[PDB]
């Protein structure tokens, strides 16, 4: 069976697909805390 | 009161920055590991 290497492939797609949603939420957070400091004058 | 709350949601935003670095960083190494 060499099902192992497409194992490791999803097993790294998920991966690559969680750091993804990651970075973007990270990314809406630095820019949710900008907009309180342009708010707060 | 009212300025004190707003360093506080300064720094929830920090805490939840930190938490989020944290995880990539967590992500990362997995990564790696399934690389072998």
């Amino acid at each position: 069976d060499g099902l192992g290497e497409e194992i490791e492939a999803k097993a790294k797609k998920i991966l690559e697909d969680y750091d993804k949603q990651l970075q973007h939420l990270k990314k809406q957070v630095e820019e949710a805390k900008k907009d309180f400091e342009e708010w707060e004058k």
